[PDB]
């Protein structure tokens, strides 16, 4: 629980310590969550995975993907940005966007299932600029807190002595940028690949591929992008 134990229990070593400055404020959206129930509305992903993208290594982390908040759907979201459970079909629309553009930019063929953990076990960190939603209505949770403990991740992960690209989808997503400034960072940012926003220029945007040239002008290793 996020109300009840600490960062150093909750997330992994080096994000425990990223992530102090909002200690305080990951507790006080344990309290929020808890709040929510005390007045009959839920939230998602499940508590035990809100923070889950915060227990891949802090200091692995490669490429960064933001985009909003977690799928609305009860049992979609997973504490990884876009990804879903390997037994979830049909792909939420956002997914199936993403995975059209993957086959466009990289080539592969459509991946097996919507799982990104590979993604996520080879660097790249899988977050959303708000942690939380109420089931069934997007954008809920905006403006409740999270926004302080997604920013406090960004800076750190852009003084670490280390390269960074970050992919921005989306407009709250795009509120990330003026942390990102530092010499050592490249951002991508683009429309947001739901069906509302992806023809205003998500489709086409190769973000797979401009991120490992980013990766490799910088002297850093590509990620391996192929899904199963
Ligand atoms: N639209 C979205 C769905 N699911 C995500 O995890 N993030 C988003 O921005
Ligand atoms: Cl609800
Ligand atoms: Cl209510």
């Amino acid at each position: 629980s996020m109300t009840a134990r600490p960062l150093s229990e909750l997330v992994e070593r080096g994000w425990a310590a990223a992530l102090e400055p909002v200690a305080d404020q990951v507790a006080h959206m344990g309290q929020f969550l808890r709040a929510e129930i005390a007045a009959g509305r839920r939230y998602l992903p499940a508590g035990s995975n809100v923070l889950r993208a915060f227990t891949f290594p802090f200091d692995n982390v490669r490429v960064l993907i933001v985009g909003q908040d977690p799928y609305p759907t009860p049992g979609h979201a997973v504490g990884l940005s876009f990804s879903v459970a390997p037994d979830v079909r049909p792909w939420p629309r956002s997914l199936a966007n993403i995975f059209d553009e993957y086959t466009a930019d990289l080539g592969y063929p459509l991946p097996s299932n919507g799982d990104l953990t590979p993604w996520a076990q080879r660097g790249v960190l899988l977050l959303n600029r708000v942690l939380t939603v109420r089931p069934s209505n997007p954008a809920s949770h905006r403006g409740k807190g999270w926004e302080a403990v997604t920013e406090c991740a960004i800076r750190a992960l852009a003084a670490r002595a280390a390269p960074l690209v970050a992919i921005l989808w989306g407009r709250d997503a795009s509120t990330l940028k003026p942390m990102l400034a530092a010499g050592n960072c490249v951002a991508i940012e683009s429309p947001h690949p739901s069906p509302l926003s992806a023809s205003r220029g998500f489709f086409g945007s190769r973000p797979f591929s401009r991120a490992n040239e980013l990766l490799v002008g910088m002297g850093a290793e590509p990620i391996d992008w192929r899904l199963p």
